[PDB]
């Protein structure tokens, strides 16, 4: 019970603990850090007690008894040895050094004052005294110890664990005469204690009476035997009872799975100038904050972790995209911002540190310029004058590999290195001095260069792969990965070199720890707080620009926060993007969408109601298959469409805001549907189903009440119906191969398509007639979808991964204008304003469906030249009402399915339901009707030995299912007798074919049977027939009370499931589905 | 030439007028320079991943693997195009089978038949030169081949390679 | 090189002898070269208690020449003209 945690971070591989229990204290040895570190029992406060000559420390023993004060230690690195020193580490000396090799691990005994030590190369047990100089033997040469871990003592008794072994061992502590096994297939033993009063004796703590303000340790040394110690970063006072915390700067180094603190003293050789961060992934970079001693570190996917110097604070902070693995760091300490990297979206984000309410936006983005983002890198900040600055690779789509600056709310861009930058790692920025440093790996070289894009030169020389550097006074700082070094050097030449750290492998970016204060460096942000509503962000001249977070625009009072409503929404496979038609605005118009289960082919928009749709498809997984609606600010996220989808998915989706209906196509092997679902109601209908054609991406107009759609399949078309698809009519029959996109525009009657395989868009006019061409060539290899906005088409090319903008009207041959650049996986692009989706009668032209659904209960759709609107029913028929439904009278099927019964009509090309789908319990395997009560009754299987029998009505309003003989066998197989009113079943599980009465009141049993499975009746004459599938399958018929039986059929059967008989031909026919046929006799 | 080529296709000759054409797809353009470093110069533009170049008489032919084609200008300034094939998958690079003789371009391995054992180069000036496999070693007659007998021999995970102690 | 220890053979090219000159535990000699101008056979050890040993071509002698300022000694060349 009370599990609760000590240390909560600075440990990476803990190989032993050992526990002070008078001066209450802990003492462990990490193994990765190469250290023995020492805290209060509670963790409080720590501090690195030994680190010089320390290798691979592995054991560790106290005896803290007073006299005694004293502490042992093991390393198994090169010269192996046991080290025995003071509990203060004053006093330290090896005591056993030879015949030694692998020396895992230390117990005392308190007693006798011995020091018991195992090899796992050497294979023994020894014991020595505290000196080292009586020495005896256990165990020794015997093959029992194959790689012996961990050690304890309890009286005469010495137990031991043993990884090879996979075994815990007990022997006596002399001479091992006895030996015994406690635990035989342990997964692997690791360590052991021994719990007992007399492991711990009591004794006189020094420290009760002593004053140290934060550690006090016990010592070897007469005559007080205690001694004051100070945590990690902090000094010890000349009153030798206080400690002072030191404000020096101090150096952060980064690697692969690690983060370190150095002190700018290079002769200072431990690691121990902040509690080092133990378990990071894919280290880069680092960033602080002093006013309250933080440091900041990426994470992936896309968070932000923050860890306190002390360690006693460590969270995850935020999330910083959704898109993909942030890289770069920096911070402004002024405004309290943080700004990221991140180079999957090639963009240039801020996030805020201030308030309880996280906000980020983005502030550049890839947009096609020479100017924006191709691959950052590295970024850093001025927030005084207002500036950003960061390294690029570049892109092969246009932007150069460059040193760039910005004004640090993205307004302005300039480009000021170019040219032999092949291989850039990160810049960093000397604020006093106004200069730029940065390292070029392809040359080995850093350089320097101003602000203001001039005097470019180089200040160290034949370097590696310089993978970080820091500007601090006069001194630069940086690190190398392929010389394993951290080296310093004099800013103004270079010319001087000193070594703070050498063989360090995976070495990554370096910063430096200092005392930077606001009052200074204060800027308009800092001078107008509580300005802006969401962020803050600082420009030249003293002045401060107000942001909004993604999803969100400023709105003109220059302070206040509103929704995007006038945006692009663009569809790629992995995620759904909205970005502005204001090609400087590089912020998301929307929260994106983007995670597992994210495989999107196509997104249309509601305006109105501020949602967005898309369809997922998986070839692999059902359930990653359906229709999805979200909010641009990812408020609300449901699913509307899982059941019945396709093998090929659904591969359309178009929305009418009007109706309040969504129109799908629904795509099988070698059929294809189109299909309406009313929006947040269970109303969904079928209103086409072909196999010839092949109807995949859609779009609705109900201006002027028409529904179009573009087929791709073989006898490639577009087409024109009505918005329940009575009528078709084929705009487009000729030139199109490969139509794969489909848009509308509401001011001149157009239709708009793009094909890939001729490399063409095109427009028609609605009623027909001729076509015309829009853009063509060699260029405009891959158009996937586009959208018309005002006297402007947008579309998007998968090849060229480009998001395209150029004028509508044929003959126009201005090159395009690009919107984003170096997009992958693109899919359709639509766009989401009020102008797009008019709610007006007048500019609806008065449509019907316009006002409560026409008055239709179920669906509504408004005909071309029809002033009443037209009522569907997604279930029954509709009645002389013309606006209500209700269940047909007419004559229908009905099948079982699953935990369901369901309505079918014998005629092909009607998609009405005669009646909704009805659920019952369990997994219905029987039909029969009664047409004197208009009830069905059905047999139900709850699990493979239990069976119930059931009974539902139709017409007599809403109804759920009844039930009778709720106890019989797995039973499937059911008749009714209108003449005698008796019902009949069979029940396979109790081998028997059974009667009962309509009341469930009396039962019988007609015949047993070895496996029967159908049965059939003819009341006017008296008999009964049934099928039995066992050994010998047969048809047989017999009496309804069951006094004659006799096979009719008995040969060439093996499986028949079903029986049926025609009373307009007197003929029964039977299937069977291991002979595949269906047969027929008299 | 060097500089402002951060992803370099092929480079091919024009050898009646002695000019290189190469193409760089981070800009996306094709460029044409003299065989003595000078008058560098851009030929194509708004291209987008050119692999392939050829040049044959007045044109120059290009193949594109983001456009999906394979097109011709007029070398001396780019200021016509032909589209040969499109909507051509996965396209690679591109050459031109003529008759190019060898008694026009002769050259002095060609007029020193058998002069050298093993392997003939030829030179500038006319002259040529005599090569040796690896492994072996060119002799002071100039034209004889024997095996080397003073080498580093150096190792590394996949394989064992010799090297030469002149630089 | 065994897991717990280490030989160091000899064979003689062109025929089928082979013979075990040293067998060794705590030691773990790794990289050898040899002198037959002056009859020395040296080695580089860098298991713990790194060293470079030298020794006859029958190893029936052994001397160590570094025993400190050594940690990974992984190269070992031997120079006829200067000893
Ligand atoms: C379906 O239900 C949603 C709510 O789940 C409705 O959305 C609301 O629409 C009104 C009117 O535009 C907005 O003021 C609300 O903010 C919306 N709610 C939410 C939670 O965003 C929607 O109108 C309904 N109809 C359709 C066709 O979606
Ligand atoms: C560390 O080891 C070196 C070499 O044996 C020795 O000179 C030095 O005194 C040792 N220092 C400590 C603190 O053990
Ligand atoms: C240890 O083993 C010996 C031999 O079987 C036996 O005589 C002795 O009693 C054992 N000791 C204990 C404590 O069981
Ligand atoms: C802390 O001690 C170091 C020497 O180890 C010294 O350089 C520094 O100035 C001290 N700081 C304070 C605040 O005492
Ligand atoms: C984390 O920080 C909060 C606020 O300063 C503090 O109350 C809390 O104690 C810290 N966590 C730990 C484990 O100390
Ligand atoms: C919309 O989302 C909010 C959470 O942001 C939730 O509280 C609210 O209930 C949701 N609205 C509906 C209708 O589900
Ligand atoms: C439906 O289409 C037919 C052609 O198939 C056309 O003649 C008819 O006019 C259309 N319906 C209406 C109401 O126009
Ligand atoms: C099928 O019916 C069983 C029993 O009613 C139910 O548990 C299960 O979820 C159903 N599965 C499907 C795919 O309908
Ligand atoms: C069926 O159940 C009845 C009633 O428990 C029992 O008498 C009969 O023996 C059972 N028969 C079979 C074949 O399980
Ligand atoms: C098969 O059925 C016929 C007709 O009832 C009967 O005459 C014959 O004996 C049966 N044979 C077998 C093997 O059951
Ligand atoms: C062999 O080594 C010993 C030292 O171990 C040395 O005294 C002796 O001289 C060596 N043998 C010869 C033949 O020199
Ligand atoms: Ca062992
Ligand atoms: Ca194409």
């Amino acid at each position: 019970t009370d599990k609760r945690v000590v240390h909560d971070s600075g440990l990476s591989l803990t190989e032993m603990i050992a526990v002070d229990w008078i001066g209450r204290n802990i003492y462990w040895t990490d193994y990765t850090l190469e250290t023995i570190e020492v805290s209060k029992i509670d963790g409080s406060h720590r501090t690195v007690l030994i680190s010089k000559n320390v290798t691979k420390p592995r054991g560790l023993a106290l005896d803290p008894r007073m006299g005694d004060n004293v502490m042992f230690w093991s390393d198994w690195g090169h010269h192996p040895r046991i080290e025995r020193a003071s509990m203060d580490g004053t006093m330290r000396t090896v005591i056993v050094q030879e015949k030694i090799y692998w020396p895992c691990g230390l117990s005392i005994d308190y007693p006798n004052r011995l020091i018991y030590f195992m090899d796992a190369y050497l294979d023994y047990i020894e014991f020595c005294d505290y000196d080292g100089q009586n020495r005896r033997q256990v165990i020794a040469s015997d093959l029992v110890l194959h790689h012996p871990h961990a050690l304890t003592l309890f009286e005469d008794s010495v137990f031991w664990t043993d990884r090879g072994t996979h075994q815990v061992m007990q022997a006596n502590k002399w001479h091992g005469r006895n030996q015994s096994v406690v635990m035989y297939s342990v997964p692997q033993p690791l360590g052991i204690i021994a719990i007992h009063p007399s492991r711990q004796p009591s004794s006189p703590n020094p420290c009760a009476s002593a004053t140290c303000s934060h550690l006090c340790l016990l010592s070897a040394q007469e005559p007080r035997h205690y001694s004051c110690a100070c945590p990690s970063g902090w000094n010890l006072s000349d009153d030798s009872v206080n400690c002072v915390r030191g404000d020096q700067p101090f150096l952060i180094s980064v690697r692969e799975n690690v983060i370190f603190g150095i002190s700018l003293d290079p002769e200072v050789k431990s690691n121990d100038a902040m509690v080092p961060i133990s378990g990071i992934q894919h280290g880069y970079d680092v960033e602080f904050d002093d006013s309250e001693q933080f440091i900041y570190w990426v994470e992936n996917p896309g968070e932000i972790h923050r860890v306190k110097t002390d360690g006693s604070n460590r969270t995850a902070f935020a999330p910083l995209s959704l898109l993909g693995s942030s890289l770069g760091l920096a911070l402004d300490w002024v405004s309290r911002n943080i700004y990221y990297t991140t180079p999957a979206s090639r963009s240039i984000e801020v996030l805020t540190l201030r308030g309880d309410t996280r906000y980020g936006k983005t502030l550049i983005t890839n947009d096609g310029t020479p100017l924006g983002v191709g691959f950052p890198v590295g970024i850093a900040v001025d927030p005084a004058r207002g500036k950003l600055y960061w390294s690029d690779h570049g892109t092969d789509s246009g932007v150069p590999a460059k040193i760039a600056s910005a004004n640090m709310d993205g307004t302005s861009l300039k480009i000021l290195f170019t040219g032999n930058m092949e291989h850039l790692e990160v810049v960093t920025l000397d604020i006093q001095e106004q200069k730029l440093y940065w390292a070029v790996t392809s040359r080995g070289v850093i350089e320097r260069g101003n602000v203001d894009g001039t005097e470019r030169m180089i200040l160290v020389h034949h370097l590696a792969h310089p993978w970080g550097l820091v500007v601090h006074g006069s001194f630069l700082y940086y690190s190398d990965e392929q010389y394993e070094v951290i080296e310093r050097v004099d800013k103004s030449s270079g010319s001087n070199k000193v070594v703070f750290r050498d063989n360090i492998p995976y070495l990554r970016g370096l910063r430096v720890y200092h005392h930077r204060n606001a009052a200074d460096s204060s800027n308009g942000c800092s001078n107008n707080p509580n300005a802006c509503q969401q962020i803050c962000l600082p420009v030249p001249g003293g002045m401060f620009s107000c942001a909004c977070a993604s999803g969100f625009k400023l709105s003109p009072d220059g302070r206040s926060c509103s929704p995007y409503n006038s945006f692009i929404v663009v569809s790629m496979l992995p995620a759904v993007r909205g970005f502005s038609l204001e090609l400087s605005d590089h912020s998301e118009a929307m929260v994106p969408v983007a995670g597992q289960g994210r495989n999107v082919l196509h997104a249309d928009v509601d305006v109105a109601n501020g949602f967005i749709y898309w369809c997922d498809f998986s070839s692999s997984v059902r359930s990653s298959n359906g229709i999805r609606r979200i909010k641009p600010n990812g408020s609300n996220f449901t699913n509307i469409v899982t059941y019945g989808i396709g093998a090929n998915g659904i591969r359309g989706v178009a929305v009418d805001w009007v109706a309040g209906n969504l129109y799908f196509t629904n795509a099988f092997v070698y059929e294809t549907l189109i299909e309406v679902i009313r929006i947040n109601t269970t109303y969904r209908r079928v209103l086409l189903k072909v196999s010839v054609d092949m109807p995949r991406h859609i779009v609705v107009d109900p201006k002027h009440r028409y529904l179009f759609w573009a087929d791709y399949g073989q006898k490639p078309k577009i087409e024109r119906s009505f918005l329940d698809c009575t009528n078709r009519t084929v705009l487009v029959s000729e030139g199109i191969v490969t139509p794969r996109g489909l848009a509308v525009d509401h001011d001149t009657g157009y239709i708009y398509w793009v094909d890939d395989s001729l490399d063409i868009i095109a427009r028609i006019h609605r009623d027909g007639g001729e076509s015309q061409v829009v853009r063509y060539g060699s260029r405009y290899p891959t158009p996937y979808g586009i959208t018309v906005f005002g006297e402007s088409i947008i579309w998007v090319d998968r090849n060229l991964r480009k998001v395209f903008q150029a004028s509508k009207q044929p003959g126009n041959t201005d090159p395009p204008t690009v919107i984003r650049d170096s997009i992958n996986l693109l899919r359709d692009v639509t766009i989401f304003d009020e102008h797009v989706q008019p709610l007006s009668p007048a500019e609806l032209n008065n449509n019907p469906c316009l006002q409560s659904n026409g008055g239709c209960s179920h669906f509504c759709f408004a005909l071309p030249e029809l002033p009443t609107p037209k009522c569907g029913c997604a279930f029954g028929t509709l009645e002389d009402d013309g606006k209500n439904c209700a269940t047909s009278r007419e004559d229908f099927l009905i099948y079982s399915l699953n935990n369901s019964l369901r309505s079918l009509h014998f005629d092909p090309q009607d998609h009405n339901l005669p009646f909704q789908a009805i659920s019952v319990e369990g997994m219905a395997i029987a039909l029969d009707y009664d047409r004197r009560n208009n009830r069905i009754f059905f047999t139900q299987k709850l699990n493979p030995i239990r069976g119930q029998i059931s009974y539902v009505n139709l017409y007599s309003g809403a109804s759920s299912p009844t039930i009778l003989l709720s106890n019989i066998g797995v039973t499937d197989g059911i008749a009714f007798d209108w003449i005698n009113r008796r019902i009949y079943y069979s029940d396979f599980s109790n081998q028997t074919i059974n009667s009962m009465a309509e009341d469930g009141s009396n039962r019988a049993v007609i015949a047993r049977v070895s496996k029967p499975r159908a049965i059939v009746l003819d009341p006017c004459r008296g008999y009964m027939y049934w099928t039995d599938w066992g050994t010998n399958a047969k048809i047989e018929r017999a009496t309804l009370g069951g006094n004659f039986r006799v096979p009719i059929v008995n040969t060439s059967l093996v499986w028949p499931n079903g029986l049926t008989l025609d009373l307009e031909t007197d003929l029964l026919y039977w299937a069977d589905a291991s002979l595949q046929k269906i047969e027929r006799s008299t």
